[PDB]
């Protein structure tokens, strides 16, 4: 309906792995334009619920979201959306051009993120899975908010990404989302590392429960922390929005890091 293509229009050329609800592909619409072919491995979990997340990117449409292109609502069904060339930023950060990467570059990428992710706020959507994992990397370190599936109106909850008032009583708010973007930016400043380091699931909910908070990454500034920690108020409506954090984030080697200067890996 006003989106469905002809299933013949499409040619999938080089798989991508297996993505975020469904396996990826690299294919060309139209013998012209170069795109991203989601498929559904039918039984799994999945009849049109696999077209949920379709269903959401046809009202959410910004810059810094993977754009929606089109849809084949007949199995198998396929989604179509605009190509990222640099693939996951999870694996962008523990790639090869990760090492290179300093805090000017992350932090772009940050306010990059906080930007798709202002547009969600002002929509009245809530993410419920931002982490580095669904952010997509292309050219010219453009950022791309990714996996719109669990995204409503106002890899179930991992608790090192969750907030705990999400995991723990299902409030999932846009407050929730801020507390996933702190730990996003302790992704970006340790070039990937999974957060908590040596925690497990139970280890990490006891303890962020008792107030434990990560530390500051090694050569990130306390600055960077501090917004990390007010990610992370144990009260969802003291923590900062994400109109905040993008303006922070644009103007922080202006307004809050003035005297920055590159170290070993930061
Ligand atoms: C949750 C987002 C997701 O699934 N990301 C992901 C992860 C692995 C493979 C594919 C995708 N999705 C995806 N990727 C790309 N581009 C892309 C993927 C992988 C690479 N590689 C280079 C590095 N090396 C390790 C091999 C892998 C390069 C480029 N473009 C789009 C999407 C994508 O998920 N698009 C999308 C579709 C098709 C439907 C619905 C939503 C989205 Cl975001």
């Amino acid at each position: 309906d006003a989106w469905e293509i002809p299933r013949e229009s499409l040619r999938l050329e080089v798989k991508l792995g297996q993505g975020c609800f469904g396996e990826v592909w690299m294919g060309t619409w139209n013998g012209t334009t170069r795109v991203a072919i989601k498929t559904l491995k039918p039984g799994t979990m999945s009849p049109e619920a696999f077209l949920q997340e379709a269903q959401v990117m046809k009202k959410l449409r910004h810059e810094k979201l993977v754009q929606l292109y089109a849809v084949v609502s007949e199995e198998p069904i396929y989604i179509v959306t605009e190509y990222m060339s640099k693939g996951s930023l999870l694996d962008f950060l523990k790639g090869e051009t990760g090492k290179y990467l300093r805090l000017p570059q992350l932090v772009d990428m940050a306010a990059q993120i906080a930007s798709g992710m202002a547009y969600v706020e002002r929509m009245n959507y809530v993410h419920r899975d931002l982490r580095a994992a669904n952010i997509l990397v292309g050219e010219n370190l453009v950022c791309k908010v990714a996996d719109f599936g669990l995204a409503r109106l106002i890899a179930k909850f991992p608790i090192k990404w969750t907030a705990p008032e999400a995991a723990l009583y299902g409030r999932f708010t846009i407050k929730s989302d801020v507390w996933s973007f702190g730990i996003l930016l302790t992704e970006l400043t340790t070039k990937g590392r999974v957060p908590y380091p040596g925690m497990v699931n139970r280890e990490v909910l006891d303890q962020v429960e008792r107030g434990y908070r990560m530390p500051c990454p090694p050569e990130c500034p306390e600055s960077l922390h501090d917004l990390m920690c007010q990610c992370w108020r144990k009260e969802p409506e003291e923590r900062p929005t994400f109109e905040y954090l993008q303006a922070f984030l644009e103007d922080y080697f202006t307004s809050t890091e003035p005297q920055y200067q590159p170290g070993e890996n930061l």
